[PDB]
């Protein structure tokens, strides 16, 4: 058998690179980097390498955070909560500006938020399906606590205002956040140019491991920890370290960055490859603004089938997708010309049996 | 060069049956169990077999919660900080009991519940090193919400009275969290005969991977998620799950209590020659009540030698341990009788060249 996947908004193959350099650390490294003896002080280099790999890969400065966590889900959970302590609460500040596009780790955390008498504005998408850098400041209140905004839509592959929303928040003195699991990899991220004071992100989009993610925070920004017990992390994020996924997330991320123009000529080049010829069989648009969107991404609507009928079909014939209703194929970098243009026949061959069955 | 591990109490080595489960989750079988093509669903039987083996382990029911989080550190701050919002605030119960001994996980979370204004009681330790029923028992108040008792220290290896102190809590209706991440592989557990609701453990205590572990949650009780965003877990605790750490702390857990006899017949057999032989070297002290430890730990102390000047030495000779000041000697399944009599012979040597240097 020789299966297709179009899954990477779901999650993506670990790099074999990735996997060899974790593997001594599941096999004989086991120290704990907090030990004094050799078998913790063992670890302490590749765990150097590995941030220092993080921080270029997001144009971190020394000064600067990059905080280990398990995933997304905790970093966005922690910035959230985070603020609500030290700025809701204890300075008034009791508002929080987002989207309705968010990812629910960003999204749910905020319907906590409401559920305490935060005040939470999700901002609605508009017809490009994007929010505008005016529509956030026409937002911003002096009670405004945090901006969050995510970098790239996971659904259409969308990407945000960033920059100018960093502006906005400069500007007007606000905290912000940038949810960017979504651009790791697919398109160049800067801390610096985006002014964010947070950013998450999730090693799993960019052939790390499932398990492990990270937070970018601001030099002088405080954030009360989520994990307190003050070990790890300067403090600020608690537990014994993942050393192995550690280690793998960073070649993950350099790995990423490496590969950026590949991302945007060749793998930009297979969706858009895969987009046109889809866009043939009669009666399928695509969905979303197809200039401002990371290379991977493409949401094909069927006219009258709805997609998950299309993805049970295309799973029988080995090839895996999911929706965004929409069918959203997303490539990845291992994903070849040969496998676009299987796709192109799979795909259309679906599309004309379901017609027949639907009469 | 042959280097000898007496640190099991900072962490353990994965096994390598652990390793061999997880590593086909970190090569071909990379899909997001969330997925509803063959790569997500492919993943649904291990995974089941893994929680399975969790269950089994701590003697959880159907109807309870095994959920997994990132680590103990995870489980700690979640179950604090769940119950902080659930009882504390919603219903009043403005009051924790907890003892001294705790891990920082728990201590640290607690002070910081105290800067909100939950009233914390930190129970004092006795003379054996422990804390007895009664104690907790003259503790609750009835605004008490949550009673947290460490199952077993990582110090000395003490036990405490966790099923005495759970029959306390279900006479007095208070909530009952154990943190027994020093016990799982060391004694058996049992959620049943504990009345624990919530209890943590982290596999690497355990022969399992780092950044990792597990919070059991009683039949019916509530704990609002430290990770929201309501997908994974029964919406309990959210973010794309770690397949491989899964797969591989289920197996843990299993190897785990497979070997329990040989823990206490043949791992506190070797403490207990490593322990006698040290009491020898003339003016060596052990410290704690050697009744009620967990097989594997020993925690000596040297007569006017900080610990540090001995493990500093001691690494040199490539044996790693850690201090409890006392020298703390903790042992695994994967010790052997060579490594300790070699551990005799260069600790006693060690005692003299730094008596020699002290004049
Ligand atoms: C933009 C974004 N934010 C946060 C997350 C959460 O990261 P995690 O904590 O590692 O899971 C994801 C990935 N989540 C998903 C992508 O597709 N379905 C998903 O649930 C994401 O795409
Ligand atoms: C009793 C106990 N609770 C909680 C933890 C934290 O688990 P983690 O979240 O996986 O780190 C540990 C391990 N911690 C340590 C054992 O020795 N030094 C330690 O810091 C522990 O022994
Ligand atoms: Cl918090
Ligand atoms: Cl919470």
């Amino acid at each position: 058998v020789q299966r297709i996947y179009l899954d990477n908004n779901a999650t993506t193959r670990i790099d074999p690179k990735v996997k060899e350099i974790m593997d001594p650390f599941l096999r004989d490294h086991y120290g704990n980097p907090s030990s004094l003896h050799q078998f913790g002080t063992e670890t302490h280099p590749a765990i150097a390498e590995a941030l220092d790999k993080l921080y270029k890969g997001i144009n971190a400065r020394d000064i600067d955070d990059v905080i280990i966590t398990s995933c997304a889900t905790e970093s966005n959970n922690w910035v959230l909560k985070g603020v609500y302590f030290d700025e809701c609460l204890k300075k008034g500040k009791n508002h929080i500006v987002t989207t309705v596009a968010e990812h629910p780790a960003v999204r749910s955390t905020c319907n906590f938020l409401e559920s305490l008498g935060v005040e939470v504005t999700y901002l609605p998408i508009n017809e490009h399906g994007s929010i505008t850098a005016e529509q956030v400041r026409e937002a911003i209140t002096e009670k405004t606590a945090l901006v969050s905004v995510m970098w790239a839509n996971n659904e259409t592959g969308l990407i945000f205002p960033i920059e100018e929303i960093g502006a906005i928040c400069k500007e007007k003195g606000v905290l912000f956040h940038t949810d960017a699991v979504q651009a790791i990899g697919k398109i160049p991220v800067d801390v610096l140019k985006a002014n964010a004071d947070f950013l998450s992100f999730s090693a799993h989009k960019f052939h790390g491991p499932k398990g492990i993610g990270g937070l970018y925070i601001r030099s002088g920004v405080g954030l009360t920890p989520l994990f307190h017990g003050g070990e790890h992390m300067n403090g600020r994020r608690s537990g014994t370290l993942n050393v192995p996924y550690i280690v793998g997330m960073g070649e993950a991320m350099k790995l990423a960055v490496e590969h950026l123009d590949y991302e945007k000529e060749v793998v930009g080049k297979l969706r858009d490859k895969l987009e046109e010829a889809l866009l043939k069989i009669p009666d399928v648009m695509v969905v979303g603004d197809r200039i401002h969107r990371v290379p991977n991404t493409t949401l094909v609507s069927v006219r009258g089938i709805e997609g998950e009928a299309m993805l049970w079909d295309l799973n029988r014939s080995n090839i895996a997708a999911s929706t965004g209703t929409a069918i959203r194929l997303s490539l990845s970098r291992f994903n070849t010309e040969a496998e676009i243009d299987k796709t192109i026949e799979v795909f259309s061959q679906a599309a004309v049996r379901l017609r027949n069955i639907s009469s």
